[PDB]
């Protein structure tokens, strides 16, 4: 009926923009017990490229999370919390406003999710072990949101409301994690 | 249920476009008996920030308009006068062609606007009194329209049919104003 | 009924987006027998302006091709080609690829033309006669289709799929042809 | 029904009008490779004969150009394009503003065509040939708009939002051109 | 309806057949007063290739005939026939078989139009002025019908009831005439 | 209803056509941390056998990958991109023309998968532990599309557009994988 | 419903009678100032083959006459005036009975054409140039009516009512012109 | 309804027409290993009497044969095979083009039979024996179709489309067959 | 009804499709008390020829057999038992596989008979009697079926599920029979 | 409705049937590189207990197939491939019969699974690792069909269509398999 004239409506518009592509790598990072926290979609900047932008804002279409852990020394634990951040003015998020405290088993910050400071997109773990499976990974994809930006370069200032970011935490110091990221999105 | 549907299809239109915001202030400017004819919308560039545009086209979506005056050593009349220039071919539009006369208290063009080389957006008259309120200001906001340029810089040369102007005339040239203007617009 | 509303929709979606254009003039060359092909659609790069474009798609509202001949010394023939490579990787089509032989009398390439490599938009043929009427020309006015691009600038490793070309070859060397080319194009 | 029913109101309304009647001649005129702007509406003045208007506008009921090539000394192309300059504030059109470039191969210009600054009515090329069919011509008979004046005389500068002009330019300089013009109007 | 259900059972079929293509290509072939045959359809032979066949059958979808012809040292008329033979056994058609005489102004052979051996395709006739147009070309497409063959081989003998040829006959013998000829066909 | 009508239809066309079916194996190579792109429906050539093709198009009814990794030495990761190269023009597509950068862990190359040059099939990720399961293997099985082809033989330039191809690459270089393919197909 | 019923006994009717042809030519014919009249349906005679009749009565079903012209020494005109004499008693009409005058520019004459003594199929006027195109043809297919005889053998004395003939006439004498005619027939 | 009403028009159709009825009788044959092709509808030639024919059309209501085995000096077989050649352009038909091979048990020749050159109206096997019945015969009674003719007398250049033909085919020498043939048709 | 919508689906269907045709010739065998088994369908080998298959499978539309036997210097009976081997892996059925005992009075093998290792498709008996009729024959004419192959050439081991084979077995030893087969069958 | 009352006739059958139950186990096998063939349901020999049968058809109602791997000095792969002979004659069929080569990555045999000989009823890979899961298993329970027989005894002979079996095949010969299996079957 009516509503399936809107997601024509929809459709329609969406073949009329350019769906354009930004991707990034992040290898050979160490496991981090008081945790880390990465940019996404920071690293679209002004221009007129296909993995740039036009103004202050992008409408991401979808996006993909890949992260990998491995095990070395000793059987440890990789934590990746991939979320969106509403309310940034330019910085990168600490891992104090993400979780409660910051250690790999925490709970999240109770202040800053009641008052949707955050969103969490998906809170994977992977276990590594020595003895068993010492390489893990997971690729998740998601729909996405509206990203503000604050600036045109990719600096922390840059970031904006809907900034996308990853906190990666664990146990140990020795091993080593890597990721990938990409977002499809629209830039009319 | 037929203006409605195509109302909600705007709607679903405009969230997917970035709308772009770009801000103006003009002060201490002197009260002008010939009159004076100032840039509004000229000052959108080409380029790939949140003020700037891409082509020869924006679409404004609403427009500001602060005006002020205060009256310096005689009381004496402020005239504002909002308007668009529907076929403007790379100039900055003279007085002249606005008014019959280049008096503060006269009448429209009668032939340019009998053509409609012009829109009246807005026709504001601020008497400022010495022995009474000295300073007075006006603040209007209006949706906007389809916006051309002629180039890529802010310079009169860039003007195209559509652009926002703003004509000053007075009966004094001492007495001070100041302006100050702000545009929101689609750049798709 | 519905579907006169979702070209009503449709309409209303390419009133809110600039339509940028595009012009390009080739005069001054040589019948080919052995033929040439020339890029149209090529000379969009990236940029702010009105001819140029962001990221890797426009998407063709109209575009235009003139061809014109002249005869020199002999009375020839003079054969277009106007074509769409449906299936670019950044390249310049040779001649062969299109045509069976690489003669002006030639039917197309089977493989290619069954496998939709290629959709000839218009096939013209202007036999210009030095004891008749020495010069011809042709206009043809299209609808066009989405152009995606490999890079940024004005080279043949920039073409993609969709992008427009055109072919002349003839019977004669020394007669002289011209061509011109204009695309109206949406980059939202 | 009652659409018809409003256009036997405008039938109704138009016998009570007096249709005027404008004539022009312009014979004998030399090809031009950079182009030159002829003038067609601008010869109805202000006055109180057949051919004459009364104030600042007439309404143009329909009109008929003719244009005539004659090949001398070469075999050449004459390109007329009849157009109406919709935002003329006083002046005659350059080539410039009408073509890309001042070839007679060119295509439009992006600029002023993407604003709407001129609306072509008929773009017309005649090959003449010294071989074959040395003169050619051509007769277009279109209706017509509101065409305003900013002036009472026959002058550039009476020109005004609206005017009829013709754009000729060609690939020599030798040959000959003749022109003619007719405007049915009305003048209430 | 009933015809739009096999309509649309008719398109099924199609695309789960593969296209297959044959190109020809006959140029520098002296104008003939007696007039020959030319094969079209025999150069599809047994194979296993993209312009080869399986069996003795093919479904010719479409098929194209470009011919084209050139004056030489007097003004001269050029006929093409095109034609299927639907009854031949295994030769190439003489030119009494499908004109009364052999002679370019000829009207066909009564008897064997009669018995519909022959079904003419397209008359074409080219008059080549060496004071005008000395080159003419005209192509024709057309759908196609079944062809069978009596053989594996591109010799006469493997030509079946509904064969594709082409009669040239003109009134003089120094002026030349070219041919190219494409054929999309079925092999299921 | 009457899609079940077409349903049943595409149902009786099938069970009119010949289901060939072509096999492969393909085992006993490194891992690539450069990757490495391997060919699957090329080995369908042209001939008469049930593993062969008529012409240049078969439609693939369904096809199944099975790959299969070893950890040699080290714990190590084995990616296998199953993929469809819409637009190939006879070549085996490289590395960079799907990922983004020539790494295991690398999202797809922006561009390339804007203009849907490729269709991804599968993306299957094996993490090999020499102290866990240090053997792993992934059957997928999908239904399949049509396949051109360039040419007649098992080389690279036969490879045409809708060719399958798998790209296998790691983070080490010193343990083995395996892989077999079979497609079902028809041949009409 | 009552047409096409009484369509489908005359089409079933048409089934069961031989189609008879009769094809003539006529070449190497000199352009006359003063006109001749050329028979055409006079050649069938009475007789047992295709191209004879049985009795005094064909009916003709369709009928196909081609002119030519050729222009010598001077550029000139020719004339072709098919028609049927409806009112023939065995003769050949003259040229006086057809045209007012004698001329080549003449109209038809008044009283023969209100009494309906003739029926005109077609007036060719082919103008044959020295410095054009010398050669003009024109080929006029036409469905039939009925022919009576007034006797068997192929003599001026055996036309009779519905007889077919051509007029030619010119400005020249020196030019030469040819004439082919068909005629399919039912002779039950 | 309409279906039988037309099936009314056809026999008062054929009431208003003669039918014509030839006989033919071909007596004391031998038997023919390698086989002959006799004429049946040959002998109907131009004429005006009773069993001849006028044009070279004529439409077979009914035709029967009638043909009779006889042994001697050993038990054979006789074949007959009664068939209609739908593509004779002016001969007798060879034993190979409607058989396989020339044997008395050889199935049909299947390129002829696929193009369907012929149509099998009867074939007849008798069996005769010295042992036993010595003397076999059959007669078969069919309705006929459209006879074409390419000549007017009785020699094999007169058969054409829809010739009747008979073959004879044995396994011994010296046994005696007799056939008989008759065929009403009708000859408007 | 849509029964007989499928029905002429399955009719247009196989009007797309060849229907290609296979003959065998299999004269002068002695009769066999033992019995032995004939290959019928075995000579459609792969390959592009009109009696040649391509791939592995063809789908029999109709196929015609015919026997005959004759007797020599005893009475004798000739038994002929047509059938179609649904589960045959690349042999030659031998006799006990069909007949329950070797003798040609002797009812079909019980266990192969039950799991329908065959389908009979005629049993024919003909009695050769030296004082009666000596020479008997018969023909059989029937629908086809699905025909698997197990290889591409004219041996035993290309026999696949669905061949046709004929036993002979008789009461004598020194009579010779007689037979062809023909094979209609279409290649999709 | 009549579907259900189907479906109660069935089960009101199969009540009145013993259900018949056969059990097997196959311990202490070693693993194949070459791959064997396994029987299952050949067990179930001719006389009068639970696990026997009467006559050559027995009915699988369900059956249940447990395979168990052991890795023994390596880490291997074991395949275990459950499959349906449809048209057995007395064998147990080959590896080279179900796989296309003999090797545990291998697809199937493309003739014999295109003639359906073999219907796979499950394909079961067990990867065991010697530092991981060292011993797998799987159970597989299905419904059945009916199976032939072609003896009564338990030896290959007696194998008929729809004889159940299992494949080993493997990438190493020195780890561990053992099976079981049962059918639950009527013998009506
Ligand atoms: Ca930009
Ligand atoms: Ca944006
Ligand atoms: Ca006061
Ligand atoms: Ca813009
Ligand atoms: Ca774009
Ligand atoms: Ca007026
Ligand atoms: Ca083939
Ligand atoms: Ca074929
Ligand atoms: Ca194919
Ligand atoms: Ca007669
Ligand atoms: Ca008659
Ligand atoms: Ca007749
Ligand atoms: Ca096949
Ligand atoms: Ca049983």
């Amino acid at each position: 009926r009516k509503s399936a004239t809107m997601r024509a409506v929809k459709r329609m518009i969406n073949t009329h923009l350019e769906h354009k592509r930004f991707a990034l790598i992040n290898s050979g990072n160490t496991n981090a017990t008081a945790g880390t926290v990465q940019n996404l979609s920071n690293g679209i900047i002004q221009g007129d490229d296909i993995n740039q932008r036009s103004g202050d804002q992008v409408r991401i279409v979808s996006h993909k999370l890949h992260v990998r852990g491995t095990a070395i020394t000793v059987s440890q634990t990789f934590r990746f919390i991939w979320f969106r951040d509403n309310m940034n003015r330019g910085t990168t998020p600490t891992v104090l406003e993400v979780l409660n405290t910051a250690n790999f088993m925490s709970q999240y910050n109770p202040i800053t999710l009641q008052q949707k400071r955050f969103t969490i997109l998906k809170d994977v773990t992977l276990n590594c072990s020595l003895t068993g499976e010492s390489i893990k990974d997971r690729i998740i994809n998601l729909p996405g949101q509206l990203v503000n930006y604050n600036g045109a370069t990719a600096v922390a200032a840059s970031n904006g409301p809907g900034a996308i970011f990853m906190l990666q935490i664990g146990d140990s110091l020795v091993g080593l994690w890597d990721s990938s990221y990409e977002a499809v999105y629209t830039d009319a």
